[PDB]
């Protein structure tokens, strides 16, 4: 069990929250940065993000948060998309987290990224990707779901 | 904070989840008891619930689980309504919890209840009762608030 | 990791404590009875529990956990000894924990148990044995270890 | 409940640590900055620290934390003393906490500090004081308490 502020939900360490407003991916991955984490005696430590993905039981977790969320408008293609942090910049293998995490999980659909340069990874959850990820405009305007800033203890 | 499993929200100590299929008073109930506390030995200790509410506090964020979750449903009546744990039997002031706790708290809109005997809550998060109860018949199928055992140490 | 009350400190889902008064088996099982699990409505669910050990990780946390509490007890011998739930009855093979759960885990010291019938598990934290277990007499007076209900939320 | 890390104990979000090695108040401070946070991605985020304490509850629980650790060494005077991050420096009213929190809570035995400058507080657990604090130098060797970086998330 992870801990988590109300209406956060927590899996692995993580804490996350999907939002209902429709945003492009940069006012998108801002209203998660108005998020923090601060020491008790007052300074700012880090900030919130998009979500980033790490692992299959990570990525079958958002599917799932997002299909018991949304049931409602689950199509039969890849609609509803939802952004988390994915970033593809000049060529495919130009791939970037905003929280800065490396990437050593590959969630994309076959086929994806095609929409290069500079387009965004979103969680596709309708029948025909199944949650996996597409490439997007960043001018979409879409849910989006963010993470709290993700922080261990060091002993040594 | 509050520790609450994948998907599952936690406030003051429990944790909450908002299902989206409508199933009656008695199915709902039902499908909060298949949610359970365990021993590590494998002793089953406790069942869930349809969610109680014992404050203010706990009523405003319940209510904001119900705004946040479904915001496309809000009307300008009473829908969406959404089920509690509350029974009211042979009279008013006959008052239950299925978790078998205190009513304590007095959440009804006022006129309510008014749909007696054996009539049941729900939160009605329309802009005509801010999520504030009303009773209705067991038989509406409605969507639903389940909380896992409520449990805590004693120590001495 | 684990969230534990005031003075006890968390290992894998379970919270343990050290107690420095000397008492024999029956005595110190009954110390850690005093601890329990309760609904948030009254009803007790649970009981305390002298220390069980499923894994060669939770045995090497609780060596350590005595080693760092008592750290000029330790001798090249066996000493300090330390109660843990461990029952041996009338043949080695007859082995229980006091809160019920398998004994899937051997960590006896080589040779061990030999002082059956009846005879009870400690950790042997001296440098001769390095917190692996020794069985002893029932009447001998040690500290002990005790663990609060280990239980977690079953969702299906 | 609080989460702390093995060997560690929890009280009101904090977790603390008491170490039995003796080491002057330089020593001490930095034994404690070997424990850190960090973001999940790599950069250290902050350091330990001798605890601070903000409340007569604070005090209670590390009054406890001490009495119930070194039950044999309490005597009917202050010892045993035991570090915790309080300066004293040029005057009695330069108060400061190496954690850089506020000194809200005056947890004094009456009387000090009365040996500044630049002393340092320490926890005095004998009979005499009760767990309130004496001033000394800063070149004692003392047992010790650390906390780990204290912190929260920020909801704005
Ligand atoms: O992000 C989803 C998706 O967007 C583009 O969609 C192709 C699909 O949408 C069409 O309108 C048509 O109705 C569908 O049959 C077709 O599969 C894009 O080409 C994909 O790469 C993907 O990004
Ligand atoms: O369950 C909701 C609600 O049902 C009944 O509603 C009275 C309300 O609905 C009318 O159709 C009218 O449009 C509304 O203005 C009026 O408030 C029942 O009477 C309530 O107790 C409550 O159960
Ligand atoms: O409980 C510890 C231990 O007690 C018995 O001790 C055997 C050991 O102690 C002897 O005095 C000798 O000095 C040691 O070298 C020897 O190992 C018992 O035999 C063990 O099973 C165990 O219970
Ligand atoms: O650090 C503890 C304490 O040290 C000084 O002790 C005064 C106390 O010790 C005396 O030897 C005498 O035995 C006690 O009765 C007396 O209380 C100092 O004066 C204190 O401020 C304090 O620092
Ligand atoms: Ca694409
Ligand atoms: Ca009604
Ligand atoms: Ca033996
Ligand atoms: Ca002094």
């Amino acid at each position: 069990l992870t801990s988590c502020p109300p209406l956060w939900t927590g899996f692995n360490g993580k804490c996350f929250r999907l939002f209902h407003n429709h945003l492009n991916f940069d006012n998108a991955e801002n209203a998660c940065r108005q998020f923090g984490l601060a020491s008790c005696s007052g300074d700012e430590l880090a900030t919130g993000h998009l979500a980033s993905i790490h692992s299959a039981e990570s990525q079958a977790f958002l599917t799932e948060l997002v299909k018991t969320s949304l049931p409602d408008l689950i199509t039969g293609g890849w609609a509803p998309q939802v952004y988390i942090g994915m970033k593809v910049g000049s060529t495919n293998s130009d791939q970037t987290w905003t929280d800065g995490s490396s990437v050593d999980y590959d969630g994309w659909v076959s086929g994806e990224p095609n929409n290069g340069p500079n387009s965004r990874g979103a969680i596709a959850a309708g029948d025909y990707s199944r949650g996996f990820w597409a490439d997007v405009y960043s001018n979409n305007n879409f849910k989006y779901i963010c993470q709290l800033p993700c922080v261990h203890y060091t002993l040594e």
